[PDB]
């Protein structure tokens, strides 16, 4: 008979660690059919088979397939999560790992992906993961031409997740009940909002007064959060983090697909917020069936605005750089 | 084959609406084996059968059984959730529904149950649901003799859930990301903490300034929260709320069984907080594998202190009343 | 701002025990927005509020609303689950409880609901629960006018669920791994297929031969399966089963909404299978995004056919009777 | 104060692709605290951090830690899943990938792990993943000394899952409703039981007559099932499958931890089944809180017996070789 209820379809443009991991989450939760795309042939087919096998093991039913062309991968995609790109620059020490160094390597790739999205699934919801995150979201937006509410970058939910895990451990509570947020550009200038930490809505200041945690401790946690990415890179030796990044991107995708209207900080288009225009940066936002339904503007104090400004300078510098060096075509 | 990993066991003392609903959640999530106990003959066996059938439907495997003796029901229970008692006073108009009026009807029941827990499962974690909640938790504590960290009353998670749902609707966000809390005695004097409302940790104040919600609107939400129980009582015509109450109690039991350390407001033992002693009252707490592992003493503003004092007078009056009834 | 991913909507026509319970499952699993409808004023609103509160407790976000008009309740409904109707004949002792006795009390109600679906949501997938099940499914089909693949009745999954739980207990295995099926009409003539019982595909016969279970034990399990409904009715005192019935109906709706293609025995339209035409009866079927995508025809032996023919005669007799007494409007 | 409900603990001995992936499943489902152990220093701490971050993202609370020593990794482990070892022989072409060739490379590693399990967590449930599986499970059994019912090898649930996925696609149904089983030795001689294929208990035979699938197609599916591991190895270029293997091992661990009593084909200790003794081989089993609670000995036809004998010869040769090596 005629198909009335079509499963959601999520296209993983880039089938590396994060791409495969996100595909895993979709199969495990029967969230949507999955398509794995990558310039590397063979590997996506291997992961697609492995993942298809998972559905039987966990008693779920979604189709996991590798697609070789942009057309086959992107057509019909309800959401496109882009992880295509390099994680580390060849020959550079792990101690010098920087997301900004990936700019000259990933700009072209992201732009091309965006051009194909415009061509095959202009009505999709785009979740960019590729670094330098905030810069790549803007490139993707320009290239894909999708409405600004239909594109965002995953980063701050990951950064906040780290922030929350550390706070949760310090307070001996589930991270579910720790509301800790990191805003700004995903990089060395990200801004963990220590002043805004709450335990189920209760100000962190109360736990300082109670003698459970110290201000010093919280700032060390903020610092740890800022450098958590490099910490993992150095520990792993090869590649970078993927389990939390994948879980974060899928949580965002799920909030869109199920119109959950979850409040998740992510790289979103600024049209006046915090004083920013025509650019993307990590901010608290509401993700619903209409994409980014709201950008939350927090009341920042002097020091926070100073930190945020440095975060802004980081991404703005990268945005002018990319524009200056961009090929006409 | 010697058993190494024994499933958790949850005894539902009271197999009415809430008891059966909690058994449902256990079966649906394969959380633990379930024992349905009740004074009523037959009904528990019916619900136990129905629930056991659920395991096949949803592909889980837990044992749901009815037990009519305190010994069979309580022995080996990792957690005991008590809902036994009346929901409404006979002949009392729905418009006059008051949890406090249930005192003389449920006080002896709770005491008896506590005495049996003391006898059959003194190491269990007790979650009281029966009203008047905060007063009954103390009665249960006195009768069961369990350590103060191993007994609490489900109430404020329900009140907070309502508070959160209303706020969630007003802001158009998932209630998962609304942290709203109600503390104090579960009744007309419960205390919704409007001031502490956060949206994923972001102060509700900025949302007010942004025009998403008004202060009047929030106060209305707080009032709606306080009278949500009666609202449902009147809509249903018979009995009272059970879906949210059941989910709240199981969420608490789950945080204990899996040592999650969730921050959940509930009726906990006061060891001096706010100057309160030898009583139970709704406060934010941390539920873990060691039971109540933390009780949060939030700073209250003038209005909150006034409202909290009234909440305290309410439960203290109840406790005085039960003491005189024993 | 424009909505791209709209949540699925399930309408509970009948907000009694099963209706409310199904709404609970939807809110608990964030499966879809829920609408509770019932001729009884007040109660549906109390339950909708209770259920809306659950979403907060379990951290999900679906809308649960009571609607008192057929239009508000049915419009936009991706799936409609009908439980509206009587559970027991007033005055009749529990020892004589019979689903067929409910025919004169529920036939008109089901027809009316069908007429409303035809008007407000002709593209919906209808799941009938109201007894007498198989006859009500036909009345609903004739009244709603939906394609035969877009309507079925929940019953056999419940009967099979009981069958499975009893076998699982006898074998000391999870019922997930017990494939036991009951076919035919949901009533005293239902047919528990003992010969077809399998433990993860392994035939029950081997377990008898190896002395794990006896022939009498399985017979008692089949009998118990047949009378389970009356058993619960007599135990409860008031009303009938609702926890497993609700979970069964929702499992069916979920297979449809998520195009899972689960194989679930339910009351489906027969177009030649088992030699039956223009009628609904409990049979194994595949529920997917296109509704009933396949009706499985099992090879029945002599005794099974004899039992099945009895269930067929039961529903055929009721079908002729209901049609003869049907009010033209 | 005192902990009454302790979370389960699963130790991942080997933190490579599969070890990390199983840790992911535990964190995602809040199944148990996780310990990641590996000979490679640094990497496990990296994955542990990454996984701990996941708990915040998905709102769960389990501890994920890397442990340098066997003592810290094994002590208190309710279940130990072993994936330590090589995936392919250095320098060997992908077209020549064979699990049996890994024998000399992993046998010593498995034995050492077993001795440490005996020392630090003798009461744990051991799930071996390391190839050559069936041989390695026996090595693990002899070295660990755990009860015969407290050790098994994950493999057939994976082979069966593949078998089920292919059949599910051919029939257009959810694999949840396809019961397809592969028994024997995890390798080129594994035995997909085509004759036992059922669709929710309905014989595949009828589906063949109905023309949904042909006998020749089912045989092609059986062959594909047998060579699925190599197919993935060749596609990936480096390493081998890990998503389904991880999910299979954890499904098994969960059936044990929650005493689900699921029927999962796995490498189990033989006490005469098929005339097999003192060895492990893939057979249908029941995994509950008491470990392997039942081994199902299916009736096989002539062809299946022939294929099964080859499967037996395969592992017997391996065990014979192992005994000669160490
Ligand atoms: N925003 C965040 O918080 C966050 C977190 C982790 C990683 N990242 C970034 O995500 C990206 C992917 O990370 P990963 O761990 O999956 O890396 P990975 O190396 O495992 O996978 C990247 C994949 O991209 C593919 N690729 C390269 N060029 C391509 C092209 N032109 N078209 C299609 N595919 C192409 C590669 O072949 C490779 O399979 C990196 O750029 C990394 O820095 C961001
Ligand atoms: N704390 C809260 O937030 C909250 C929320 C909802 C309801 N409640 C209270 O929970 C209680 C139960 O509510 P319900 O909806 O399940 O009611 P219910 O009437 O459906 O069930 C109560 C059950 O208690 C049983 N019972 C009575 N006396 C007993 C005894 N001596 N021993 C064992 N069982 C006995 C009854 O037979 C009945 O089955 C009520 O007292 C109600 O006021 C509290
Ligand atoms: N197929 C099965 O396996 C199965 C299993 C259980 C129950 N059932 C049947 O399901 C039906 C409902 O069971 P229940 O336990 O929920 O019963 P219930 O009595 O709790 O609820 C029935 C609800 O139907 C409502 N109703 C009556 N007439 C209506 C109308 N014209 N329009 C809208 N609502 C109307 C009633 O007001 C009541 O709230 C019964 O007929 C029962 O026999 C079938
Ligand atoms: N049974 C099955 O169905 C099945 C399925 C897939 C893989 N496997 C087998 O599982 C094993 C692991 O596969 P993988 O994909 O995780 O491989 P992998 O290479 O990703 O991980 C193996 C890990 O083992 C560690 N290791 C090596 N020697 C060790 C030692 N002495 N002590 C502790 N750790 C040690 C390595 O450092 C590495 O991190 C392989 O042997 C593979 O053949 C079995
Ligand atoms: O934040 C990280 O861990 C990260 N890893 O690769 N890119 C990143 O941003
Ligand atoms: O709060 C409620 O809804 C309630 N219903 O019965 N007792 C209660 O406390
Ligand atoms: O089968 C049952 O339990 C039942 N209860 O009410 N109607 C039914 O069919
Ligand atoms: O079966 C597989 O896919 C496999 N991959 O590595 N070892 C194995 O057994």
């Amino acid at each position: 008979p005629a198909l009335v209820q079509r499963r959601k379809k999520v296209a993983m443009i880039g089938s590396g660690m994060i791409g495969g991991t996100m595909g895993y989450l979709c199969a495990l939760r029967e969230l949507a059919d999955v398509v794995l795309y990558d310039v590397v042939k063979g590997m996506p087919e291997g992961k697609a088979l492995d993942l298809s096998h998972v559905t039987s093991v966990v008693d779920t039913n979604v189709s996991v397939r590798a697609e070789y062309s942009y057309e086959a991968a992107l057509t019909g995609a309800d959401c496109v999560i882009v992880t295509a790109g390099l994680t580390k620059v060849p020959g550079k020490p792990d101690s010098e790992w920087s997301r900004n160094d990936l700019l000259p390597f990933n700009s072209k790739i992201i732009r091309e992906i965006g051009q194909n999205i415009k061509k095959y699934c202009p009505k999709t919801f785009i979740i960019v993961v590729t670094n330098p995150l905030d810069c790549m979201v803007k490139v993707m937006c320009e290239a894909s031409g999708v409405p600004t509410n239909m594109i965002c970058g995953m980063a701050c939910m990951l950064d906040s997740g780290r922030f929350r895990r550390y706070v949760a451990d310090a307070l001996s509570v589930s991270p579910r009940d720790v509301q800790a947020t990191v805003i700004g550009t995903h990089g060395d200038c990200m801004v963990p909002l220590v002043r805004y930490i709450t335990v189920n809505g209760y100000p962190i200041q109360k736990f300082i007064k109670d003698g459970v945690v110290t201000e010093k401790q919280l700032e060390e946690i903020a610092e740890h959060t800022k450098v958590s990415g490099g910490e993992i890179v150095r520990f792993l030796g090869q590649g970078s983090a993927y389990y939390a990044p994948a879980a974060s991107a899928v949580a965002m995708a799920t909030s869109f697909l199920n119109d959950e209207k979850r409040v998740i900080p992510c790289s979103v288009y600024c049209n006046g917020e915090y004083g920013l225009k025509d650019m993307f940066i990590g901010l608290p936002a509401v993700i619903g069936g209409a994409g980014i339904e709201r950008v939350i503007e927090l009341e920042l104090n002097e020091e926070e605005k100073k930190q945020f400004q440095k975060s802004v300078d980081d991404v703005m510098a990268l945005n002018k750089a990319v524009a200056a060096l961009q090929a006409p075509g």
